[PDB]
């Protein structure tokens, strides 16, 4: 379970769990988790983990495949509204091994923020060793931000 924050965003960036859903529960509702992005295949049971308070979102896209535009588009406003609406909040983001695709949108909020890519890079990679691959880290680099996040 690792953790990365970032002016009036903090996020979870999680796996499937090593161990079972009360464990992982008891966790997420301690860190002040509200919402799960489960951007790919998923090992629990959502039904539990909504009677607990949390929701979910399903936005799988492939292992390494770069995420679509709408997913983009759809987490850049959720990061946008969950903040402010919830100031102090965390979001957990979900992924198989917890080292590509949930990181990779952990870094679009980071550039969105205001970093640049290989900063975004580095503050992931500081809480997470050997996050992004190089498919992943080639559309980080070429990402072109829409800069509509303000603070």
């Amino acid at each position: 379970p690792v953790e990365v924050t970032y002016k009036n965003m903090r996020f979870l960036i999680t796996h499937n769990p090593t161990a079972t859903l009360n464990k992982f529960i008891e966790e997420l509702k301690k860190y002040g988790v509200t919402t799960i992005v489960r951007v790919s295949e998923a090992t629990y049971d959502t039904t539990l983990v909504e009677k607990e308070g949390i929701h979910v979102l399903d936005w799988p896209f492939d292992a390494g495949a770069p995420p679509s535009n709408q997913i983009v588009d759809d987490w850049l406003s959720l990061v946008k509204i969950k903040f402010r609406e919830e100031p102090g909040c965390c979001i957990a983001v979900h992924c198989v091994a917890g080292l590509g695709r949930a990181p990779v949108l952990v870094a679009l909020a980071l550039i969105e923020g205001g970093m640049k890519y290989e900063d975004a890079v580095q503050f992931i990679r500081q809480k997470r060793r050997g996050a992004f691959n190089s498919k992943q880290l080639l559309y980080l680099e070429k990402y072109r931000p829409k800069m509509r996040l303000r603070f």
